[PDB]
């Protein structure tokens, strides 16, 4: 069971200014208010302090089929994106409980913009860390032609599959979905798949 990982520094992660505005509510503004300079600096201080950013694959070689190890991809965005394929990647990100552990810390003091800045830096540090080595793959692969990237409940794929993906990295990474409602444990975790042509 091959399982690569990469771990990433925190402040490897380059989110575009645009995104981080628009994600921590100055959609638009040409700079981030005098007033809230201090606070977003502290609440990306904080994220850099407590994220772990870890990002985990692993291929299937599929041919065509939209079904391997114990799953099954049904809706019609999987077919769009997904069907006809060679391999099909399964990623998972993460950047650890500790985030999550601050967000609370903040909420639990009554810091709850602090809590909602750190929040939103940390939604897009996990996205833009699998971002990084989405990227890296498409560069290495140069014989292939990779989908688009599409995570459990966009469209019609299941959220279930939340469930599926994370047994894969149960052993490898410090993740659950303890929720009924297929939601992922450290909360800051994302799930997608690529397929390759």
């Amino acid at each position: 069971h091959h399982m690569p990982k990469v771990e990433i520094a925190p402040s490897e992660i380059k989110i575009p200014d645009n995104v981080l505005k628009a994600k921590l509510g100055f959609g638009g503004a040409e700079e981030i208010p005098e007033e809230f300079r201090k606070t977003v600096n502290r609440a990306y201080e904080e994220l850099l302090d407590a994220a772990k950013p870890v990002v985990l694959w692993r291929d299937f070689e599929v041919d065509g089929s939209l079904s391997f190890d114990d799953m099954r991809l049904t809706g019609e965005l999987a077919t769009k994106h997904l069907s006809g394929s060679k391999i099909i990647t399964v990623f998972l990100a993460t950047l650890g409980k500790k985030v999550d552990e601050k967000i609370e810390e903040y909420f639990r003091k009554g810091e709850d913009l602090l809590a909602f800045f750190i929040d939103g830096i940390a939604s897009e540090m996990v996205e833009y860390a699998l971002r990084k080595v989405d990227a890296e793959l498409r560069m290495k692969r140069s014989n292939l032609e990779g989908s688009f990237r599409i995570s459990p409940g966009y469209g019609d794929l299941p959220l279930s599959l939340n469930k599926k993906i994370a047994e894969i990295f149960k052993e490898e990474v410090d993740v659950n979905v303890i929720e009924d409602s297929y939601v992922l444990v450290p909360r800051k975790t994302i799930t997608a798949f690529v397929g390759w042509r």
